[PDB]
């Protein structure tokens, strides 16, 4: 119909935009999981999220989005909303439940902390960033209240990581899609952007550093910054 | 622990934590209750007097209803669910073994999670922030209230477009309602639209969908029960 010629779905295709300091907070999430699990995937750099062909993939017209083959390879499926892309990759490629949860007990906590980010810190940070930069008029009282609500979320995450042996948000033993979803909005660089002293949440800061030291996380940050700055600017990367 | 539970809080089955039924207290707690009614899951109702009570904050650190305590599958331990979307995920995982509401395969689940997460991330928080700034915030911020109201119409537009697709009777799947539909319904029905100061008739397929969902016996039972909690023989604690 209206898809670009280079949009081929032979394996998982992760839709992103050109890498900047402000454009990668959400697209890095599925990329971290793909790197952790070693999932074969392509990167598609979307020039215009407003493009009609892209709205048929994601009606919310934002990155990240995924196109992928169905398990039997006879059909195509889609994932959109960053949390949904994490849930999809876990469902399709994490059958052992290393990042998705191995049992009902593990999944119960993973979904609690994943949903907390999806419903509270995620949208609050999104609205803060909107009213701070994007909104034509400046509403500083609304900006301050959203800033305050971020500290309330940081307080909840700090208290969780102060529980005995609770090294990660969901599970004590290893990171999950809950940790991956939270990390971009709960690290020193993002705290400085909000105008907050991240040192006020010591266990949360320690957690962000521990997550940051993971090879998959380092590779994901490096790659997501680079997308659209290579020999090919837009479309399917080589 | 540092907090003591009430003597009447025992977990012999799934316990759904709610507050006294009011116009503004039921929009989230009704979601897991709809799914419990659909699947015929044996459950208790616990009416929370004070969501800031230490014992309840140890169940849900976000200090809100709904929350769930349940026995682990083997019945040796207890587990918890909190955030209304997380409670739907948990009930589906533990009790929807044939995937009727949770999705039967990766393909069904891919769409269910898309529309479930859209609500959890977009309409849900936007509606909550509108409600906050409208009647909870000490000061009136009309420019903020206006933008949030505008953002609700954009979300209604997305749902309307989806339900205008050929044979798309429900948000995620064409054939049947899922946890995606259950999560969305309370924020996409006429009474809630009228609360936002919007004309719900302007989204006709979304209105038809909300009526179709509303005609389900499980949904009718859930709405009746959630309004009545804490107004029966017992005001607070474990209901009979």
């Amino acid at each position: 119909s209206e898809r670009p010629s280079d949009l081929v779905v032979n394996r998982l295709v992760l839709f992103v935009v050109k890498g900047t300091a402000t454009s990668t907070a959400n697209t890095v999430k599925p990329l971290i999981l793909l790197e952790e699990l070693g999932v074969p995937h392509d990167i598609y750099v979307v020039e215009k999220v407003s493009a009609p062909w892209f709205s048929e993939i994601n009606p919310h017209k934002m990155v990240p989005a995924i196109l992928d083959r169905s398990p039997d390879g006879r059909d195509t499926l889609r994932a959109w909303e960053s949390t949904s892309t994490l849930m999809y990759i876990a469902d399709a490629y994490d059958k052992d439940g290393t990042f998705g949860g191995r049992n009902v007990q593990e999944r119960s906590e993973i979904n609690n902390w994943l949903t907390l980010h999806t419903a509270a810190l995620g949208p609050t940070a999104k609205y803060w960033l909107y009213f701070y930069k994007l909104h034509p008029e400046k509403l500083p009282k609304t900006i301050e209240k959203l800033r305050s609500n971020i500290t309330v979320q940081y307080d909840i995450l700090e208290r969780r990581l102060n529980e005995p042996g609770q090294q990660y948000l969901a599970l004590k033993d290893r990171p999950t899609i809950a940790d991956i979803a939270t990390l971009p909005f709960a690290m020193k660089s993002t705290a400085e952007l909000f105008g907050l002293e991240f040192e006020k949440w010591p266990k949360l800061q320690e957690w962000s550093v521990r997550m940051g030291e993971r090879e998959a996380v380092k590779r994901a940050w490096q790659r997501v910054a680079g997308f659209g700055h290579g020999e090919k600017e837009y479309g399917m990367l080589e």
